């Protein structure tokens, strides 16, 4: 809760290379998620009473918040958590394809991992502007795809996020430019699924 | 949980006269909400894995509801929650003014009785076309006044509803025709703060 | 354009006897109609440059108004333009199918009366709370069956509407209570077919 | 009409140098505008109906569109739009600084180019996420100053667009990166006054 802090990146700048170039992982880390921390500080300071909420706590009850930071929050609160989940989900060392509790859903709900690389490709790819592709789980027990806009999070429409794949032009114009295609396709590589099978069982 | 079922309405349809017609009463209650429990029951029958969640819980999850039912279950599930607060809402022979717990935090969050009904009051008039005038309470302890469309019912958006004041024409076209002023100074007269009390403690 | 008048009915409030009431025709005309142009009249006359300007062409501009008279205009704006389109509409002696070139555009595009009749009872029993059903003409020639919420006219989105048909509660709710479905039964019998061809020709 | 064309720009890649980087300038307009034409005339190639139209009149009339081509419309439609005028507007060799009638009509609503040059600069970076910032003219002879969401353009609402800048991260990222500011400052260096005045004259 208040106050926010940018959480450790946790491994080099570099050690996504060649599928993430090292210069991007230091300004989305360090500039679009440290402005995201900062920008919602900034919000929740004016209210002593929101301080020991937790970010996803807010993101549920937006309605419930000053008009005022209503937006600050949305925005700079989804931008914290998505980023957040994001570093988390790159943690080089884990397995390249979904094992465990995780793996028995989606073999029974998408059929496989392939089918599943297709969905969340085309969720992706069809997000147009800035925004999110998701697989994520609600509460009876079900998978979705999707994506969402800007720094919307699916935790505010009761969704628990298992991954997401930030499709933002600041994430891949560096390297791939216009191509999002390349770059989801690189995704892959380093996405570990150890990191979404703890978010899988956690809730 | 399904199957839902039409409340009984509790007290006789002429219980609230002069300030709400019995004709009114007995087809708001028979037809209108005995349309709502029909229609939510038709659209789940169809998803026997949605057969144990309760309504509130369907409203807070919309999103992740099968996509061919989401209307009919926010609509139909929005009217039947809605209608059943507002039947034991309007139970003779209760507190005509705050009592206990919910008036403290009346008194403190907007100055006293008054002060919340002329914001009640302004909501209710407010609210063009069919919807519903609202007091909900936050998980953060504070109190609000909204409006909502429709059918939808606040626990959408994380409140816990206390008051609801139906203001669909139906709810006051035989006996007031256009006037819906004269019909929410009538509707004072008749809420039970009691049972506002019980919903303020129970959440 | 500004001061905007209430139009005559232009025939007695019991010409339409016994498809719709005269005690609703009289309260539709006199407390309803006349409530919104007095309320249009009221946003506008503290913006002396918008007095030259037509109501549809404000209702296209919506986004250009003075922030605060756009809902005020869009709500008393339309209300006043479906009305005014309404009475029209119910005008006695008329045709009671289509005729002209509204009929050849129907036949072409419906398939005949009956289909047309069927989507269009469909579109206003399907408009959840307040709204209008509407046979709408675009730019391009196409005939388009769509509903809208409250007051909101189809001009706003670059339509001509051809035939509207109110289904606010208000519109049938003291002689037909929730059965809105017979209320759309009798309208068939008193629709003036020759001023739908009216509004088609100088579509 | 269709099928569109991509414009040439009028001008080599380097020419807005150092304000705007030529590598930029180049996918800017073959990558991302040839894309968006391309896609547009893809949509619209299933409806000879739609063939004869200009894009401004199918952005107006978006609700009129076939279903499975509002969104493909909507978007590239919009993206063909806003850059056909950005490029024109970055043609080197103009005023610097307003000129003309559009000088006047600044001057007398905003009270001055730096006034104006505050709004659009809170406009633009106040736009979260993709977008555009833009001074518009309204049919009542109004100025404003707003933002769109992605390709949305403001024909759409009824204005008529004067001067437009786009705020998508791929319109700065390979020379500014997260820092818009600085692209923002650096476009007042760039922008074509006399072509904004011609815009405005045939407003
Ligand atoms: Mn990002
Ligand atoms: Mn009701
Ligand atoms: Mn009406
Ligand atoms: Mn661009």
């Amino acid at each position: 809760p208040y106050p926010f802090k940018l959480p450790d990146l946790g491994y080099p700048y570099e050690a996504l290379e060649p599928h993430i170039d090292a210069k991007t992982m230091e300004i989305h880390h360090q500039k679009h998620h440290g402005a995201y921390v900062t920008n919602l500080n900034a919000a929740l300071e004016k209210y002593p009473y929101l301080h020991g909420v937790e970010v996803e706590v807010l993101l549920r009850h937006l309605a419930a918040l000053p008009q005022d930071i209503q937006t600050a929050v949305r925005n700079n609160g989804g931008g914290h958590l998505n980023h957040s989940l994001f570093w988390r989900l790159l943690t080089p060392g884990g397995a390249k394809e979904p094992v465990g509790e995780l793996k028995k859903a989606i073999d029974e709900q998408f059929g496989g991992f392939q089918a599943l690389k297709e969905k969340l490709t085309q969720a992706a790819m069809g997000r147009f502007g800035s925004g999110w592709a998701w697989l994520v789980k609600d509460p009876f027990g079900k998978l979705h795809v999707l994506s969402t806009p800007n720094q919307d999070n699916p935790v505010m429409e009761g969704f628990t996020p298992i991954v997401g794949i930030d499709v933002w032009e600041h994430a891949y114009y560096l390297k791939y430019q216009n191509r999002r295609a390349d770059y989801l396709q690189a995704i892959w590589n380093v996405l570990n699924w150890d990191v979404a099978e703890e978010f899988f069982k956690k809730a």
